[PDB]
């Protein structure tokens, strides 16, 4: 059914920072009603080290985060229900930023590559596999919302 | 131009059944500069304990990714037409429905932002709200959704 989501994003300059020279942190928090905050950054790919926090979460990363762990949760759904013993599920995601249709700068591509043991006396083939794999695809609320290009490459 | 990894990960816990579909939807994302974050489904989507409340999940992080993009290219814009920024907060939701068509995604995304400047170069209100289209305009993840994203200034 229909969920709100919320997120505090906060960044304050530091007691040093001119500011109109361009050279302040970029590392700031965001914030989730679970009350978790997490540290995060601009990409290292866009703004350079030190600026950018390479050990800090960025605004690219975490979507492409949320695509693959999106689609991994709509999978072990399908998985539990068709009665197969999940061990792992670990997905090496890859973005891609490039210019759009429109000229701009977006995540034009992302690549899951998801790997998945199985064990016990119910093991689907390859073809169930696949097939588990594009309902995930298909029902993944993130998937959904974005132009980007989402491939599964399963591994 | 540039590759942006993750890593996700969930394991099945010991003695963990998983075909009953009772099973923990926490597990982890981690990324090249060495940061792990402990994510789950969103208790909004799915009950708890199953869901894990103080984990983040795949809708707030979507949510954040767009709100804290935005930010980023305010910033140096602002620095670029030498503002002062004391501080920038963004309260920000996404809400999950249909379509469009007939499929649930993150149908609208309000962005909130509060910016503090100090100093003697302060904008007015019409040059504020330029600089947050201009900002809308550059956002490489607002520019990669589907989602209506708003803006609300302040």
């Amino acid at each position: 059914s229909m969920s709100e989501h919320s997120a505090i994003v906060t960044w304050k300059r530091k007691d040093s920072e001119a500011f109109t020279d361009n050279q302040y942190s970029r590392a700031h928090t965001w914030e989730f009603d679970g009350g978790s905050k997490i540290l995060a950054s601009a990409s290292p790919h866009v703004v350079p080290v030190p600026l950018s926090v390479e050990a800090n979460v960025d605004p690219e990363e975490a979507f492409v985060a949320a695509l693959s762990s999106c689609h991994m949760l709509v999978f072990l759904s399908i998985a539990a229900k068709q009665r197969y013993l999940v061990e792992s599920y670990t997905d090496n995601a890859v973005g891609i930023l490039g210019k759009n249709s429109k000229g701009k700068t977006s995540v034009t591509k992302v690549v899951l590559r998801p790997q998945v043991v199985f064990s016990g006396t119910s093991k689907p083939t390859l073809q169930q596999l696949e097939k588990m794999h594009h309902l995930a695809h298909e029902n993944c609320f993130i998937a959904n919302s974005v132009e980007t290009e989402v491939v599964t490459e399963i591994i």
